[PDB]
RNA sequence: AGGUCGAUGAGUAAGGAAAUGGUACAGAACUUGCUACGCCGGUCAGAAGACAAAAUGGGUUCAGAUUGAAGGAGUCACCUGA
């Protein structure tokens, strides 16, 4: 191996003179992916009991 | 016999530019250069098979709930009632 680092290195390299182009890239848009959030049902409160439907502990009532 | 056009091609230099020369580019052989290659490995990033779950939003449509305004023989009427 060498140490050295010069300006020399890594320009060269086939990474930036060459591009694989023939793959579709699918394009970024602004207007889908910008909204996020969460919400929460009116009937769920701080310490209620919830029903536990589809769990390895389905059919229990929890906090 | 004569005259004329044509074909071959010395020349000539008008047009043109294939051959030669010159100039400019610059892609090569060369020379300088601590690098470019590939294989494997892990990380960062991009992308991501099949069946799916949740979330958000759009085109098409379905359902359940609300609110306001105008118009009515300025609807009709009702109450109080000689
Ligand atoms: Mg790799």
């Amino acid at each position: 191996a060498r140490g050295p680092a010069g300006k020399n290195r890594g320009v060269s390299k086939i990474s930036k003179w060459y591009k694989a182009d023939d793959e579709a890239t699918p394009f970024h848009r602004r207007q889908l992916k910008k909204a996020t959030a969460t919400k929460l049902r009116n009937d769920i409160a701080p310490g209620t009991v919830l029903i536990l439907l589809a769990g390895r502990f389905r059919g229990k009532r929890v906090v």
